[PDB]
């Protein structure tokens, strides 16, 4: 008989889920597997983005609980856990989602020979992006390309991507009983006091399928909002509403399909001819993610500076002053404490409000390097992604991709464009709440009198800044300039 695995990793979700819906067919029973090491903290993670995972994980288990399953959250390494299970149910079939990344590869391979050696059929779908990105590689004739606007002629002369594949059936096929490694008290999902946390999480977006889809729902119920989209005119000052979908997480853990986002999108854009167009529609949002993860797979090192082809090699400096004020929200800038603080309590912030703080620490102000920046971002995001993250500090530093480092932002003046009140910095940085607005970008200029009456002096409740940005942004422009140089 047919007893499968169905393996999650990324795509935590029962909707487009090929790999589910090959795991059920003609099964007997189907193990539905997630693989937690215990010994994780052990070893970089906050609770917000652990406990997104954990929440993700939940909706999971209620959904499988619905159809008459179970999810089996197994304590180990895959390595060792797979062996296992395999002989002691009968496994014919193992099925999970294809994963890029190069810890993924790894990984994968190592299960791949067991199961082989188990006699064990695998089976991977790809269905975490849009499209089989080796085989975008393959139809450009071997290398990825480099720029976004030759990677959109890529995709629209291959076409549209796969639809999403239909929904599991209302009842799927249980594991079977009185196996020991499917002992409930083993096998459910911890608590993140469990897992060893002490602080609780303070995001305000909750993991899941069920809140994925939601959202979904949410950003379409204006579809001339959708249909007009354009991501550089959005907002990053706005919170209580942010000003874009706010997906980002749950694309990342794949409680959302990529594919449906898109078949939805296209619906959208069916019945309004002047909808915008990539790269700044919110189709081009999703292509952003699908040329970074094409070019991320297949380049060596790509997390890296050192030995990345596609990466210049700057004399960035060794600071660790800097880079602990900018980490720890005291850089004096208030605009950009604030966004620090945003990263911290909530995980997410706006792409502008990502550009303003990885421009201020790498090339605009600090000359701290990007490296520096993606280690502490892959701390607290609750959208962190590996090939994502690394790939857009290397375009905030002017290291790839991107090339023009005469534009710095400003650290006062960016934010005042969209909120000249400070509402934004006032919710993030209340020692600031009475701060007339006039100094509130710049609190350091305010007289004695109105730091003293707004309960805030700067040196005792809220830091001078710690650069001048006018003398530190013609500085870094300086380096930047001579590191082009270097690399003729
Ligand atoms: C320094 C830096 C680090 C970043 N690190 C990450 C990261 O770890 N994870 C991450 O998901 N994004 C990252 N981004 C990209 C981008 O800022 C976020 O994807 C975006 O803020 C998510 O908001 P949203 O879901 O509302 O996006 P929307 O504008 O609603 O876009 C929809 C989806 O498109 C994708 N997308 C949007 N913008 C980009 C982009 N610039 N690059 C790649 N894909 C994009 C995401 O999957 C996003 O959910 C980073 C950007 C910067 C400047
Ligand atoms: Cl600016």
């Amino acid at each position: 008989v047919k007893n499968s695995i169905i393996w999650f990793r990324k795509g935590l979700r029962l909707h487009d889920n090929p790999a589910l819906l090959e795991a059920c067919k003609d099964a007997k029973h189907v193990y539905p597997v997630f693989v937690l090491d215990p010994h994780f903290l052990q070893q970089k993670v906050s609770v917000n983005r652990y406990n997104f995972l954990l929440e993700s994980l939940e909706d999971l288990q209620r959904s499988f609980q619905a159809r008459g399953s179970r999810l089996l959250v197994l304590r180990g390494k895959p390595e060792e856990v797979f062996p296992r299970v395999f002989r002691e149910w009968g496994v014919t079939q193992l099925c999970f989602e294809h994963d890029t990344e190069p810890y993924a590869k790894v990984r994968d391979a190592a299960v791949r020979r067991l199961a082989a050696e188990a006699g064990v059929e695998v089976v991977t779908p790809i269905s975490h992006t849009l499209y089989d990105t080796d085989m975008l590689v393959a139809r450009n004739g071997g290398a990825a390309p480099l720029t976004m606007q030759s990677f959109t002629k890529l995709v629209d002369r291959v076409g549209d991507p796969p639809a999403p594949a239909p929904d599991p059936p209302a009842a799927m096929p249980p594991p079977a009983e009185d196996m020991p490694s499917a002992a409930p008290a083993a096998t459910g999902v911890p608590t993140w006091q469990e897992v060893g946390f002490k602080e609780p999480p303070l995001t305000v977006f909750k993991g899941g399928e069920t809140e994925a889809l939601a959202r979904l729902e949410a950003a379409f119920q204006d579809p001339k909002w959708v249909a007009g989209f354009q991501k550089p005119d959005t907002d990053p000052s706005a919170w209580e509403k942010p000003a874009t979908t706010v997906l980002s997480p749950y694309l990342k853990f794949g409680c959302l399909s990529a594919r449906l986002f898109h078949a939805r999108l296209l619906e959208v854009y069916r019945r309004h001819p002047a909808h915008s167009q990539p790269p700044v529609s919110l189709r081009g949002q999703l292509l952003w993610r699908e040329f970074f993860y094409t070019v991320g797979s297949t380049t060596p090192n790509f997390h890296r500076m050192a030995g990345n082809p596609v990466c210049k090699q700057i004399d960035w400096d060794d600071n660790p002053e800097f880079l602990a004020a900018w980490r720890e929200a005291r850089t004096g800038f208030p605009w950009i404490d604030a966004i620090m603080t945003q990263l911290v309590t909530w995980g997410w912030m706006h792409h502008l409000a990502r550009h303003s703080v990885a421009c201020f620490l790498t090339r605009g102000d600090l000359y701290v390097s990007w490296e520096r920046g993606m280690e502490v971002f892959e701390e607290h995001l609750i959208d962190q992604d590996h090939y994502l993250n690394a790939a857009n500090w290397m375009w905030l530093s002017a290291s790839a991709f991107f090339s023009q480092y005469f534009r710095v932002y400003s650290p006062v003046v960016f934010g005042k464009k969209y909120d000249p009140e400070g509402r934004f910095i006032r919710k993030f940085l209340p020692v600031l709440k009475d701060m007339p607005a006039k100094y509130i970008y710049e609190p350091w200029t305010a007289p004695l009198e109105v730091q003293r009456k707004a309960g805030c002096v700067v040196g005792r409740d809220y830091p001078a800044p710690i650069v001048d940005h006018a003398v530190a942004s013609k500085a870094c422009i300086a380096r930047m300039a001579a590191a082009y140089r270097r690399s003729k």
